[PDB]
Protein backbone atom coordinates (compact mmCIF):
# COMPACT_ATOMS: atom_id res chain seq x y z
CA UNK A 1 0.00 0.00 0.00
CA UNK A 2 2.31 2.61 -1.27
CA UNK A 3 0.41 5.63 -2.72
CA UNK A 4 -0.50 9.86 -2.73
CA UNK A 5 -1.83 12.30 -4.58
CA UNK A 6 -0.17 15.88 -3.32
CA UNK A 7 0.02 15.32 -0.20
CA UNK A 8 3.09 16.17 2.32
CA UNK A 9 6.83 17.06 0.49
CA UNK A 10 8.68 14.41 -1.02
CA UNK A 11 11.47 13.42 1.34
CA UNK A 12 15.10 12.30 0.09
CA UNK A 13 15.78 8.88 1.48
CA UNK A 14 12.67 8.27 0.40
CA UNK A 15 13.07 9.43 -3.30
CA UNK A 16 12.32 5.51 -4.72
CA UNK A 17 9.96 2.95 -4.84
CA UNK A 18 8.37 0.08 -2.55
CA UNK A 19 10.12 -3.56 -3.97
CA UNK A 20 8.71 -5.51 -0.52
CA UNK A 21 6.82 -4.63 2.46
CA UNK A 22 5.66 -6.73 5.67
CA UNK A 23 6.53 -7.47 8.99
CA UNK A 24 9.65 -8.76 10.14
CA UNK A 25 11.34 -9.40 13.75
CA UNK A 26 14.31 -7.44 14.11
CA UNK A 27 16.62 -8.78 17.35
CA UNK A 28 18.92 -6.89 19.33
CA UNK A 29 22.12 -6.96 21.63
CA UNK A 30 20.35 -7.36 24.89
CA UNK A 31 19.20 -10.55 23.16
CA UNK A 32 15.55 -9.80 25.00
CA UNK A 33 12.68 -11.71 22.56
CA UNK A 34 12.14 -10.47 19.07
CA UNK A 35 10.03 -7.51 18.23
CA UNK A 36 7.68 -7.25 15.34
CA UNK A 37 8.34 -4.14 12.89
CA UNK A 38 6.87 -3.53 9.42
CA UNK A 39 10.37 -3.67 7.12
CA UNK A 40 9.92 -1.88 4.31
CA UNK A 41 12.42 -2.30 1.65
CA UNK A 42 13.07 1.06 -0.76
CA UNK A 43 15.52 0.29 -4.36
CA UNK A 44 16.60 4.12 -5.46
CA UNK A 45 17.63 4.67 -3.17
CA UNK A 46 18.84 1.28 -1.42
CA UNK A 47 17.46 1.56 1.91
CA UNK A 48 15.76 -0.68 4.91
CA UNK A 49 13.02 1.26 7.02
CA UNK A 50 11.35 -0.45 9.77
CA UNK A 51 7.84 1.00 11.28
CA UNK A 52 5.91 0.05 14.46
CA UNK A 53 2.88 -2.01 13.73
CA UNK A 54 1.37 -0.27 16.85
CA UNK A 55 0.89 2.57 14.73
CA UNK A 56 3.53 5.60 15.15
CA UNK A 57 4.60 7.91 12.00
CA UNK A 58 8.00 8.20 11.16
CA UNK A 59 10.35 5.62 10.93
CA UNK A 60 12.00 4.25 13.72
CA UNK A 61 15.28 4.26 11.82
CA UNK A 62 16.63 2.92 8.20
CA UNK A 63 19.46 0.79 7.62
CA UNK A 64 21.85 1.49 4.50
CA UNK A 65 21.92 -0.55 1.40
CA UNK A 66 24.20 1.15 -0.39
CA UNK A 67 26.86 -1.47 -0.41
CA UNK A 68 25.07 -3.56 2.20
CA UNK A 69 25.20 -7.64 2.14
CA UNK A 70 22.68 -10.39 2.75
CA UNK A 71 23.45 -14.01 3.72
CA UNK A 72 21.52 -16.64 5.53
CA UNK A 73 22.08 -17.91 9.31
CA UNK A 74 22.45 -21.38 10.37
CA UNK A 75 18.88 -21.15 12.41
CA UNK A 76 19.01 -24.65 13.83
CA UNK A 77 15.09 -25.40 13.99
CA UNK A 78 14.59 -28.63 15.17
CA UNK A 79 12.18 -30.03 17.76
CA UNK A 80 9.37 -28.30 18.02
CA UNK A 81 7.88 -24.62 19.25
CA UNK A 82 10.83 -23.37 17.39
CA UNK A 83 11.91 -20.42 19.30
CA UNK A 84 13.14 -18.78 15.88
CA UNK A 85 12.96 -20.19 12.31
CA UNK A 86 13.56 -18.34 8.70
CA UNK A 87 16.31 -16.01 9.93
CA UNK A 88 19.45 -14.43 7.90
CA UNK A 89 22.00 -11.89 8.84
CA UNK A 90 22.53 -8.57 6.66
CA UNK A 91 25.22 -6.79 7.17
CA UNK A 92 25.42 -3.12 6.35
CA UNK A 93 27.88 -0.84 4.99
CA UNK A 94 29.29 -0.16 9.01
CA UNK A 95 29.21 -3.85 9.27
CA UNK A 96 26.27 -4.12 11.67
CA UNK A 97 24.25 -7.20 11.43
CA UNK A 98 20.80 -7.43 11.88
CA UNK A 99 19.10 -10.93 12.49
CA UNK A 100 15.53 -10.77 11.34
CA UNK A 101 12.65 -13.69 10.95
CA UNK A 102 10.30 -14.34 8.05
CA UNK A 103 7.24 -15.97 8.62
CA UNK A 104 6.72 -18.14 5.54
CA UNK A 105 9.78 -19.89 4.35
CA UNK A 106 9.48 -18.63 1.19
CA UNK A 107 9.56 -14.41 2.33
CA UNK A 108 13.04 -15.25 4.11
CA UNK A 109 14.65 -15.86 1.14
CA UNK A 110 12.56 -13.22 -0.81
CA UNK A 111 13.23 -10.86 1.56
CA UNK A 112 16.87 -11.76 0.95
CA UNK A 113 16.59 -11.02 -2.91
CA UNK A 114 14.49 -8.50 -1.88
CA UNK A 115 17.05 -6.41 -0.14
CA UNK A 116 19.97 -7.67 -2.37
CA UNK A 117 17.62 -6.76 -5.77
CA UNK A 118 17.75 -2.88 -3.95
CA UNK A 119 21.35 -2.96 -2.62
CA UNK A 120 22.19 -4.36 -5.89
CA UNK A 121 21.06 -0.73 -6.77
CA UNK A 122 21.71 0.78 -10.44
CA UNK A 123 25.30 2.53 -9.97
CA UNK A 124 25.66 6.32 -9.95
CA UNK A 125 25.19 7.48 -6.33
CA UNK A 126 26.85 8.61 -2.92
CA UNK A 127 30.14 7.19 -3.47
CA UNK A 128 28.61 3.76 -3.86
CA UNK A 129 31.06 0.97 -2.73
Amino acid sequence: GSSGSSGVILKEEFRGVIIKQGCLLKQGHRRKNWKVRKFILREDPAYLHYYDPAGAEDPLGAIHLRGCVVTSVESNSNGRKSEEENLFEIITADEVHYFLQAATPKERTEWIKAIQMASRTGKSGPSSG
